[PDB]
């Protein structure tokens, strides 16, 4: 797809880099509830992720 | 509240951001499928940025 097409699979791809790094920060804080919340988070991010490769890739 | 509580809450804080700024792209593109993902992973954002801030203060 176009530029602006790369650049939004890019920023999908970068946020769901940073939910994991976001996921060790939380774990490491023995923060169980949003640990769980932000794993979720991934997997969500994740769906977006795939969805804009497949769509933009 | 520590520095990691800082550093999490201020990540967990980016991420609801990015996601805003990647739904605002998506919705340039008009890209509806991924742009309805988007906006339903920036709640799940709001949602772990929420809880971060009611843990942490």
């Amino acid at each position: 797809g176009t530029k602006q097409e790369k650049t939004a699979l890019n920023m999908a791809r970068w946020i769901r880099s940073q939910t994991l790094t976001l996921l060790e920060k939380l774990n490491e804080l023995d923060a169980d509830e949003q640990a769980d919340i932000c794993e979720s988070l991934h997997d969500h991010a994740d769906e977006l992720y795939r969805s804009c490769l497949a769509r933009f890739g």
